[PDB]
């Protein structure tokens, strides 16, 4: 019923608690061998549940650089963030794919998931996941949640500016 | 609340609907190049939610043969089933890992998941998943659910005999 609660806990148990303790070392290995990539996994949480099929970012100010090397195969992508033509940040960035699952459940008649419940379940997914990570041992400062809703009147949104805002806070603290 | 419903739908959407349409071809490729492996993915559903940490099968009558080759990396294992010292079947076999997630949720104080609710949620996971697969296009006769509960008084159970019963039905039909 609160489908988002189970999906947050599963995403933590079967993915984040397994990948996050080895992330710092794969990043630190990249920053020796292959401007430096920042230290955390940045997780994109579009509250509209819109995740591209190829997990590929439309925004040309978010430009693919490289895959992180391995420490179970994990494909995690490093992106450069551009601002008025300038390289302004570099980080490991990806979508919270369970939001895509909520979207897909909403389309299937047998799932009992109303289309108009997507925003509420996305917000519950985000809140549950933030509460888990607040008491999570494997999170030693190695992921950041980026939750966002684009404006209601089709007014322009910059995903790159959204990401950069979060990065610059981490430089400040 | 019915956490098992969301986990069944996610397991279908984010794994089974992606792996199952390519399974027949990876199996048919193995049966040319590397006794023949049977055609379906056999999914183990222990209603006690006990899934080994190394996904490795204790029963010495279920003996690892090989990994299936690739067509996103999928590690799927081929096992030989032994009966009174004789090779009696060969299939692609694995645990429904969301049952392990139910078990783990039951251990975490913050999850709101009572230990004594594991059997009920496992049964709901199995029922939901069987209903999904009944109307599923990517299931063209390419997976089989094997649900089981060991006896209540610590009386002996054979997982190999359980698997072989299901295989021999498929030879009959
Ligand atoms: C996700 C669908 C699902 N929903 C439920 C309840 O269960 C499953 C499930 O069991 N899926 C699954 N089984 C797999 C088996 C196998 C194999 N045979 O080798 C392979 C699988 O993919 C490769 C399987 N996959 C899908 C994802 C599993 C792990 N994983 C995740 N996980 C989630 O997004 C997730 O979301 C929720 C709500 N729960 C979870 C935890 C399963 N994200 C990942 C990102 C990456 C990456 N960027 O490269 C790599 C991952 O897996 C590496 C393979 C390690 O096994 C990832």
């Amino acid at each position: 019923f609160n489908v988002a609660h189970g999906l947050a806990w599963s995403y933590y148990i079967g993915y984040l608690r397994l990948i996050l303790p080895e992330l710092q070392a794969r990043i630190r290995t990249y920053n020796q061998h292959y401007g430096a990539v920042s230290q955390r996994l940045y997780i994109l949480l579009p509250l509209d549940c819109g995740v591209p099929d190829n997990l590929s970012m439309a925004d040309p100010n978010i430009r693919f650089l490289d895959k992180l090397p391995q420490q179970r195969v994990y494909s995690n992508s490093i992106y450069e963030l551009l601002e008025n033509g300038q390289r302004a940040g570099t980080c490991v960035l990806e979508y919270a794919t369970p939001l895509q699952t909520l979207f897909a459940m909403s389309q299937y008649s047998q799932a009992g998931f109303s289309r108009e419940d997507r925003l509420e379940q996305a917000k519950l997914f985000c809140r549950t996941l933030e509460d888990i990570l607040a008491d999570a041992p494997e999170s030693q400062n190695n992921c950041r949640l980026i939750a966002y809703q684009e404006p209601a009147d089709d007014s322009s949104f910059s995903l790159s500016q959204e990401v950069l805002r979060h990065l610059r806070q981490e430089e400040k603290e």
